[PDB]
């Protein structure tokens, strides 16, 4: 009955309602895997076309970590500077730990445009390093078998974290970020899930992997610019120079 036990209940429905595909249709097209013919497709597309194909994903996949913070209570709240930061510091973050469910580590895939594909996928975007590195985050993130209030807990902490430079009413994020600890710590103690706090992933690994992914968009951005009609203006000038 206490306000964190809807504060656990609330994280839950934000992601629930910005989840782009649910956790079993993801799991039942695990067989739905993409044959030589269409990977060979695939690999033999541009390197500008893949782009524009995974630049307009990856920007949809933010435009859901945007709406999931705008549903996360308190968030709102906070001053659009103070917004701006914790979304373009953890946005991207979000997207990356999102993308494990997308993910079989059995045949190492991704969920990719209707069917299962794996690296060699992206051959054309020739950033082999890159992707190995975000196949490599996924595969590691796949072995704690995330359930999807975890996933939600957890993703809303990598947003709200009051370690972000650059903001301004710093106690008024340490509020926040505090609440959803107990949130998080509460909720993995009632399923008898707290081994998985050891098992986390570094905050720097998430951290060093995002900057490196977000560099390499920049530079793609800047090649072959796409177009993308604002969720968050104030976020998309801060990213899109
Ligand atoms: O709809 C919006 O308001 C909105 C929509 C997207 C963002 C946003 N894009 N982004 C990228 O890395 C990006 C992507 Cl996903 C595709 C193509 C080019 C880019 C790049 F130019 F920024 F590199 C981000 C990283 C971190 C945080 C927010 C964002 C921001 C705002």
């Amino acid at each position: 009955l206490t306000e964190i036990e809807h504060l656990v209940q609330s994280v839950c429905k934000s992601y629930r309602e910005t989840c782009q595909l649910r956790l079993e249709d993801l799991l039942r097209q695990r067989s739905n895997i993409f044959s030589r013919e269409e990977v060979t497709g695939y690999q033999r597309k541009s390197m500008w076309e893949m782009w524009e194909r995974c630049a307009h994903h990856l920007t949809e996949a933010i435009q859901y970590v945007v709406e999931f913070a705008k549903r996360l209570s308190g968030f709102m709240e906070l001053c659009q500077n103070d917004q701006i930061v914790l979304l373009k510091a953890g946005a991207m973050e979000v997207v990356l730990v999102r993308m494990c469910r997308a993910y079989n580590a059995d045949n190492r895939t991704v969920f990719f445009e209707g069917k299962y594909g794996g690296m060699e996928l992206f051959r054309a975007l020739g950033c082999s390093e890159l992707i190995s590195s975000i196949f490599d985050f996924s595969h590691s993130l796949s072995a704690l078998h995330f359930s999807e209030d975890e996933i939600a807990l957890y993703t809303a902490l990598v947003l709200i974290n009051a370690h972000r430079p650059g903001l301004q009413e710093k106690r008024k994020v340490e509020q926040l970020q505090y609440n959803l600890e107990l949130a998080f710590h509460h909720h993995l103690h009632k399923t008898h899930r707290q081994s998985i706090l050891a098992k986390l992933p570094p905050k720097g690994k998430l951290r060093s992997l995002c900057s490196q992914h977000v560099e390499r968009l920049q530079i793609f951005q800047h090649l072959h610019p796409i177009v993308v009609q604002a969720a968050f203006p104030p976020l998309y000038k801060e990213l899109f120079s």
